[PDB]
């Protein structure tokens, strides 16, 4: 109603002022996401409480487990940033869905940068609804009813404080806190109903059926192939650019998409979100 | 090093249980398998109840439950889940709870052999509470730390035979005196695994107090609950494992850091419960 998208899908912009507890209601905002999946919200220049406030009205923001991403003044904000001691440097760079291997994936991230050098750098998305509807159904049946393991643990970024620790003990603390996860190789967004093949190149280690047997491991090297997440040129059809633009915030469906870092100095503060539907979604 | 499993985590399939040949398993390898997943089935095993019992004692010290109406009639150790006439208990465990959570020492292991069991839709629900404080921010997880819960079992004791015909006062007086309300830390550290433990119970965890004795504040308790999925009337948490029922097949898990219901022809379930000498339920947190 208050809003105005130009476009459709993949990048569609809308044009938000930091005073947004107005007309900006949760289900107009969720509604533009989950129809265009990524959207860009233009020329707002939030403050960090403003962003907070329009986190909210999106959905339920969550925290990063881990504090050393934390912006000074708001744990709410997960701050990536080439500048010593503002948040941690070169965060995603290796395809991902935000806490995909946590018990609540969520449902909606939102990056805004704040200090981007050039227009060469941003986020790469791929729309993992898209590469399933290119699967053929002969190379698309196995993955059904099926259970993926994504593992995270040797992604999980040395500390400050871990400095000095014996590694085996960053290690132990580290599997005790965030053990590999299962979730369904193939859901349904339970929104938009679409299915998603919910595999990651970094994480998904295995797949199984739903007996405990091991599923023939060329169909998850397959299905990876598949999504484009494997070429290193970057120019596979089912892969978007997102160029971060300064004060241009991008939000997106992180149950759909599957996103990497492409790549002066760089600062970018970021709020995730639930939208209380079941996460990452229903299993198809 | 004898025994083979199948998958990893909730519900993982163990092939090398053989009822004649117990004395294969050692103790420190069935212990870690049922450390690292949790929930384990030791499949095909059609065992005795005086193999089962051998199969109990490898893996700890065996308890026998305290109150003998529940007992095989053959043996104390037994603890019978049945809906037919003189077979121990009916409708056991129809609440979330960890087993003898109100006990002076918890188990550290609880073991079913379902001997009959109607149709495909019985077993018992699981949530994994180290799974549930791994999802709690920060903000709602610190006030629980360094907590002290009450648990209290009283109102769930059932009435036995033996009780017909009494004053109800007299009964509950002998309830009081026997099993009264136990204090846990709120959070609890796996003296083994050493993951960190939401150890509340929706039907009997009635309150948090401070290490000073203070109350606090009653919407802490009411909120932690709710993130378990405990108060889910319908089971569709995230944090919620099914567990069905099969003939021969032994349901073996880890007492500490799981809470378990039942999930509702003859149903009919023997139960052994050990002791592994480790800190129970475990270490404040
Ligand atoms: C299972 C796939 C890999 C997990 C990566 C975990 C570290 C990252 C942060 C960073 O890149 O330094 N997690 C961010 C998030 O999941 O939201
Ligand atoms: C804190 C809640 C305690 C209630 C359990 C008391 C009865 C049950 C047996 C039954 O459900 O009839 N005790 C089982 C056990 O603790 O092992
Ligand atoms: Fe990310
Ligand atoms: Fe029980």
């Amino acid at each position: 109603m208050t809003l105005k998208v130009k476009g459709e899908g993949l990048g569609a912009q809308v044009t938000v002022d930091p005073k947004n507890l107005d007309d900006i209601t949760t289900d107009e905002i969720r509604d533009i996401v989950y129809t265009n999946k990524l959207v860009v919200l233009k020329d707002v220049h939030p403050s960090p409480r403003e962003f907070i406030k329009l986190g909210r009205i999106i959905g339920q923001i969550v925290p990063y487990y881990e504090p050393m991403y934390h912006h000074e003044d708001h744990p709410e904000i997960f701050v990536s940033s080439t500048e010593e001691g503002q948040g941690v440097p070169k965060t995603g760079a290796f395809w991902h869905i935000d806490y995909m291997f946590m018990p609540e994936p969520f449902a909606f991230s939102m990056v805004l940068p704040l200090a981007v050098p050039g227009h060469d750098r941003g986020t790469y998305f791929i729309d993992l609804a898209r590469v399933w509807q290119s699967l053929p159904a002969a190379k698309r049946d196995p993955a059904r009813g099926t259970v993926s393991t994504h593992d995270p643990r040797r992604h999980i970024k040395i500390r400050p404080s871990d400095v000095y620790r014996p590694i085996g003990e960053v290690w132990d603390e580290i599997n005790r806190t965030t053990p590999p996860i299962k979730w369904p190789t193939v859901i349904r967004h339970p929104k938009t109903g679409q299915e998603i093949l919910y595999i990651c190149a970094t994480g998904t280690t295995k797949i199984e059926d739903k007996d405990g047997n091991p599923v023939d491991p060329e169909v998850l090297q397959e299905l990876m192939a598949a999504t484009g997440q494997l070429d290193p040129e970057y120019q596979s059809p089912f892969i978007h650019t997102q160029h971060y633009q300064v004060g241009d915030i991008i939000l997106w469906d992180n149950r759909v998409l599957m996103h990497r870092a492409k790549h002066g100095t760089l600062t970018t503060y970021r709020l995730t979100m639930l939208d209380g539907l079941k996460t990452p979604g229903y299993a198809a």
